[PDB]
């Protein structure tokens, strides 16, 4: 099944619709690099309360799947599939997608992250009181970054990202097998059209996004262990609904 010109109109579709739903231009985030936090502005960062710096994160995080929400729905084969496979793969891999999104907000130079308007580093989120976790997103962001990786190649690798036949719970196994092995073929297709195949050594092992998310998982857990009505009251329900329905309207519009 999928000959050359099929695989090669699958790798063309896949960044078209990554293009759509990418959030930020790259040029974007590239332009502001020198639009750096000030000591006072890091300062204030770090007095903020542990809550409202917890509200602000995972409204930022929730607008950032809200664009991998809708690359999926854009996605070649995703809406073909039954919407409790589509529910399945975006619980599982949407933090995922943003997490590896991530690294085109990284500047590897000075070690700091697009938030907020502004590049700050790790400090920045010293109030959120999971520096272990912070740190391990910007050592994960410094390592795909050594990769330089084209938008094309993260269009490809977030599909495969999302595109997950192990995922539990999915009841049509076999579709997802399908859709994930055509995607790998464009995947390896481009990278070995562009001379890029090493990069395959170094892609992260799967457990390592998993750790990522297991670790995000656990520290909301203990937040909210410590303040439930702030995150019943001021958290985004589509949040909720992942980490702690909305997804199933998201997909239906
Ligand atoms: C997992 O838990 C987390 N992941 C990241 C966290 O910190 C952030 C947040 Cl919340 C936002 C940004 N940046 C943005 O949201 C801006 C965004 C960057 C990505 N681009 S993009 C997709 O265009 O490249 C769009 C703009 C960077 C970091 Cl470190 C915090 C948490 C938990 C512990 C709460």
């Amino acid at each position: 099944m999928a000959s050359l010109t099929e695989i090669e109109h699958l790798v063309q579709s896949v960044c078209k619709s990554y293009r759509e739903t990418c959030q930020l231009r790259l040029e974007d985030l590239l332009r502001q690099r020198s639009n750096i936090f000030s000591r006072e502005e890091v300062t204030g960062y770090q007095r903020k309360s542990m809550w409202e710096m917890w509200e602000r994160c995972a409204h930022h995080l929730t607008e950032a799947i809200q664009y991998v929400v809708e690359f999926a729905k854009r996605l070649s084969g995703f809406m073909e599939l039954c919407q409790n496979d589509q529910i399945v793969l975006l619980k599982a891999g949407a933090m995922e997608v943003v997490l590896v999104r991530m690294c085109r907000a990284y500047n590897a130079d000075n070690r700091t992250v697009f938030f907020e308007g502004k590049y700050g580093g790790m400090e920045l989120f010293r109030a959120l009181g999971c520096s272990e976790l912070i740190s391990s997103i910007f050592d994960f962001s410094h390592s795909l970054s050594a990769l330089h990786f084209s938008e094309d190649e993260i269009a490809l690798y977030t599909a495969l990202v999302l595109i997950n036949a192990h995922r539990p719970g999915l009841q049509e196994k076999r579709k997802v097998e399908q859709l994930q092995y055509n995607l790998e073929l464009a995947f390896h297709h481009h990278l070995c059209k562009t001379h890029r195949q090493s990069i395959l050594a170094k892609l992260p092992p799967k457990g390592k996004l998993r750790s990522l998310c297991s670790q995000h998982v656990e520290r909301l857990q203990i937040f909210q262990h410590l303040h439930p009505i702030v995150v019943q009251a001021a958290f985004p329900p589509l949040y909720k609904e992942l980490f702690s329905k909305i997804l199933h309207r998201l997909l239906q519009e």
